[PDB]
């Protein structure tokens, strides 16, 4: 008799699992960028937002939600609740805590590794088969304390890495250039951030190294100071934090580009976080950014980069601090 | 030579003007989530951003520039100088002060216009030609204001006006009857905001009216409370800024559809404010929304629908509440 | 070692059961206009195509895996054998013959029911649990045929029936009023092609229903002569068989569109064709189109159509005729 | 007052001209694929199409047409006259011979320049400002043709050349490294035909030279036998039209890829056929594929590929071979 049933008829009401959930934990300005991003980019039939802000939580929700109509992405939902996470084929961590001014970094690792001992085995329950993309700081650190809580194999336990480093180095390449960074390739590799390592033998265009014709391209007696580009990369983002007091439009796009690869099983290749050991003489449990295939099963493959001494020595110094840090973390 | 020259052979040299450009003027939230938002859906060849807020402006455009590889908008530019945003195909205004304790709506109203007194001409001086899409609030006297200072033909100022009243109305509408809200087609005309008048005739799924089939539809007597839905819709607006502070990805996404008309004239048809004057016995220069056929030219048709008694007084009596306030304000 | 080896370390070797995975059986000009169409819409992460002309098959499968960096769909396979079909979620079927000079109604159809009879068991053994869409003609009695051969509910049977026909309806309307077909809305209903019915009292802008402003509309004396826009849906179909001999591009799109409601479970609404018996005094198993909601279980609801007496009459005529071919078809 | 008059009212009439208009030349097989290809990407807002077969022809504009509801293109436009074409971005010339089994593209020469002679001056006589795309065989020759003829500057005359032939370069080394071909990186120059050049030394999955980790790379001594992905590249159209008749969807991508960059101004570079005078010691007008950045004013840029001396050499042979023709034509 109601009017939904005078208008439609029905044939059943069964099932109903969805296919292509994805979840983001942390509903912060990151969080919310890796949304609307992931959402104008069709990559999901379900979205998920967790947040322990109760309020903030159902506002982004709803004000998602408000936007349906332009978006092909029929169900947003949110809780502090990990019910609400169920089937997710990929669960994107943005949530932990912020530094304060001279906390050492043990002490805010532990933190976070105590915000992870709730937030992961949670997620674990309801999605067991999800991949996990880790991009809060320090990313590197905490992709390796997902793996080891979430007891994942290797291959489905992401760290967001070098990915926007590696972007932020193609649009400053780009720049000088003169040339769409999407045809500008250079790859920065090992630990996300400030000890991040641009390598310079694969900067090219067109597969012409600009180290072949420019041999002291990266060096310090380099007349054009092409090391500047990686230089103002870290600089860049020290910026970003000190004109808009955090940065979210590029993390938000970059993280949408590798769950496009993940959702889509497309095996591209991207600069992310994973477990290093066996590599660069590296004989920790560390994870630090390669190249690496994304696809259905999260890291396939990944590529090994031949890398020069100072390279290696450098990627080799951030895997022996990162395991300084974990082997005093409590779990 | 430069390792550039090394590189590159230029044939040409001499730069053109950007063909699609467009500028959004308020890096606040809403200005932020046009942004992103007109990003990816690729609807710029270049975009300009204009605040009076230096730092922020300058890192909101240096985040969007670092997204750069994942978009295809090649150049993306801001200042506090209008020069920036010349030869602008469309302007999107969303910058506005927020009413203070204690202040009054029409001082609040005052403010803005004040805002705009400075805007306007800057915007008109360097995109004589552009279309304008003004978003600040209140909508459509800020719309009436933008058109009187700017002198544009009425076609070229369009305001946001029921736009997302209308996308929040057929979200609520596709979830109470499980359809999505593409297929769910209902009008929110009129002022926006609080006054806003759902127009219950055109209420349908697949031309089947919801009127027709419940004639109690959007009446106190109707046992199934449908008027409820618009009751929500306004109810939404204050959950929102309750419970986030603000609201920005819907509005953000509603005005990249907008845009999208406009940029690649298109010709659908949009609910958005436009100049009433000589309609439903309105005689004031007022602007209110109804349905609009947009593109290239901006609003080169409205559509006329057909209101009940009731649904006419109401818009008259925004036009009257809204002139009211028009011919108080100094300029 | 392979270069393979040298460059790139396995962490596993694969391979999920395919996850989005569309078939299409036929290549022709329809099918290979729907592959590209889906192929551009990224709606599959494989797909499979399948015919029994083995040189043309294996040539429009190399032609789509050249085109392949260009596109976000991994995997394109084909072939003869249903094995390259296995765990679809969606079959499209455009396999058949055509209408030949002399031969009558019942004999063009019980050619393509006889290709079905292999068609249908093959796809059925490798995806049991797809949807099936069919497209080949005549669409309405095949429909019926892959529904009995297949034995799957009637949710997961589906027709293009009229999608295409309210397509080019819309079109035409939109051609009239000076509006694009999205804010164009109208519905072609019943049975696909030649004997399809107009629904004049759904065709609207904006919810401003046409046949109020002009009670004429669709009537022998309409002074615009309205009706010609629906006799001009059907002269243009006969106009491009004249004139290209085929169509291919106008249903290619119609069909990527109810695959892309389908396979990312919009739940909008499409005229296609569904089993439509205890509907309009219908009593016999055909299938004709209404608006049905579309989504992951295939029709899942149907919308309730208010039909005039007349349109309700068309629509049990056609039902008569299906069901007086079909009573004769030999399974 | 007509239905239209009570339904819309016009705010201003008069015409504006398009401001993204593609027309194709040709409505065969390549053609319509480059259609369809640029349409689904929202390339246009006016797309038009010219061939000398006039049913053909207007057949496939209404198929075109009457999937408008699904597109983003608002005017589709055909006709034997070239008044059609006016106000082009950007022609694209599809028209002509094209390959029987086992012919070469060589054999196509004075067929398809006497079709030039008429076709180019009519294009530049209605669009004497747009960018001139060649995709008729032989392409690289014709790009000549269609230069000299036309007397626009060369930056404005561009050959899809070997925009195709490296991207099944890169399908085929994706396939042997399990890679996207979008990451793996590999260049196919000269000329679009049997003597092409692979540039082995420009080879590369992120950064990471192939030819540095397998120094016999593409030679003879090669225990992989990499020349024979070469050799499949050369092989590939004859191989399709051997199966299907012709190939169409690869350069239908292709071409729209190319489209993309220019239309957009995104500057990606793309192995497209110019004027190479000037690179390698070669002194003649000839046209042929190496990396060109690519955007609104067509080829700007030359990238100058560092070729070994094998590589040079055979680059050379191309190029002398395609000038022997060029230089015997008559104008
Ligand atoms: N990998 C990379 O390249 C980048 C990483 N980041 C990192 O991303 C992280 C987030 O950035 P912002 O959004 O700006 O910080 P934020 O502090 O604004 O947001 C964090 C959110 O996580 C939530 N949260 C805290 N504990 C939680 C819990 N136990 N369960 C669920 N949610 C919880 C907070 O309530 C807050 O809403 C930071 O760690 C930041 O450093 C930022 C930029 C780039
Ligand atoms: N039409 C609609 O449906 C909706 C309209 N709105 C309106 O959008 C406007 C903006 O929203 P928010 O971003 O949340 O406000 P906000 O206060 O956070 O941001 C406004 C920005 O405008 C800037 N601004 C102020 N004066 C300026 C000037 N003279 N030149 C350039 N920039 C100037 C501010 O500096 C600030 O960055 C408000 O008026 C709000 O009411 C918000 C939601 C929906
Ligand atoms: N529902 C609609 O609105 C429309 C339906 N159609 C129909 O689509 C069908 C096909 O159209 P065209 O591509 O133009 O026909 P077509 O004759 O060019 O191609 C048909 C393909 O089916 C193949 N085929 C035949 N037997 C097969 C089998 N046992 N297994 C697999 N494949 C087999 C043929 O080899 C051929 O490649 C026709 O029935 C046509 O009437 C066409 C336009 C619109
Ligand atoms: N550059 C590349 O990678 C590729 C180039 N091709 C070439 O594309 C060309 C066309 O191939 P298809 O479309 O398959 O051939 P098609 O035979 O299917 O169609 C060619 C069209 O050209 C039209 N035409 C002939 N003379 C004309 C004139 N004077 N003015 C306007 N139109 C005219 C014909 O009427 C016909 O419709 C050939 O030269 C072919 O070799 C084909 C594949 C790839
Ligand atoms: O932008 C960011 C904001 C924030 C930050 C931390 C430390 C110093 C500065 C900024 C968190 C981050 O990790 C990035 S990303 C970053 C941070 C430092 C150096 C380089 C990068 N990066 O991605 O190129
Ligand atoms: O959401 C909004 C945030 C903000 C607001 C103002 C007043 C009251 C509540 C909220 C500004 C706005 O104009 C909208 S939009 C809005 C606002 C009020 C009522 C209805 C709507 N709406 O679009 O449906
Ligand atoms: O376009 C078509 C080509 C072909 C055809 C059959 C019968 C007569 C003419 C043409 C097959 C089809 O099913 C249509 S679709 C069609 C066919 C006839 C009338 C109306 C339509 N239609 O979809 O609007």
């Amino acid at each position: 008799a109601t009017l939904k049933d005078q208008l439609i008829y029905n044939l059943l009401k069964e099932e109903q699992t969805p296919q292509n959930k994805i979840t983001v934990v942390g509903v912060g300005a990151v969080g919310m960028a890796c949304a609307i991003s992931i959402l104008m980019k069709d990559l999901a039939d379900e979205l998920a937002l967790v947040d322990v802000i109760e309020d903030k939580l159902k506002g982004e929700m709803m004000d998602l939600q408000h936007g349906s109509l332009f978006l092909r992405t029929p169900k947003i939902v949110s809780g502090k609740d990990y019910n609400v996470t169920a089937n997710s084929k990929l669960v994107i961590i943005t949530a932990g805590a912020r530094q304060q001014e001279g906390e050492s970094r043990l002490n805010l690792v532990q933190r976070n590794v105590n915000i992870f001992k709730f937030i992961i085995p949670n997620v674990v329950k309801y999605s067991p088969n999800c991949k996990l993309l880790i991009v809060s700081n320090p990313v590197d650190i905490l992709t390796y304390v997902a793996w080891k809580i979430s007891g994942f194999p290797k291959n489905r336990v992401i760290g967001s890495g070098c990915n926007l480093d590696s972007a932020r180095f193609r649009y400053l390449m780009g720049e000088r250039l003169g040339v769409h960074p999407l045809s500008c390739h250079g790859w920065v590799l090992g630990e996300h951030g400030d000890s991040s390592v641009p390598v310079w033998s694969g900067m090219n265009v067109a597969g012409v190294s600009l180290k072949t014709l420019h041999p002291d391209l990266g060096t310090d007696k380099d007349k054009e100071q092409w090391k500047e580009v990686h230089k103002q990369v870290v600089e860049s983002a020290y910026e970003v934090i000190k004109l808009k007091g955090y940065t979210s439009w590029a993390i938000g796009l970059s993280v949408a580009d590798l769950a496009e690869s993940i959702m889509k099983n497309l095996r591209r290749v991207h600069p992310v976080s994973t477990m290093i050991k066996g590599l660069y003489g590296i004989k920790d449990d560390v994870f630090l950014s390669v190249p690496c295939i994304l696809g259905q099963n999260g890291i396939s493959d990944l590529v090994k980069v031949t890398l020069t001494s100072e390279e290696e020595a450098r990627l080799k110094k951030s895997a022996d601090t990162l395991w300084g840090i974990q082997k005093e973390l409590q779990f």
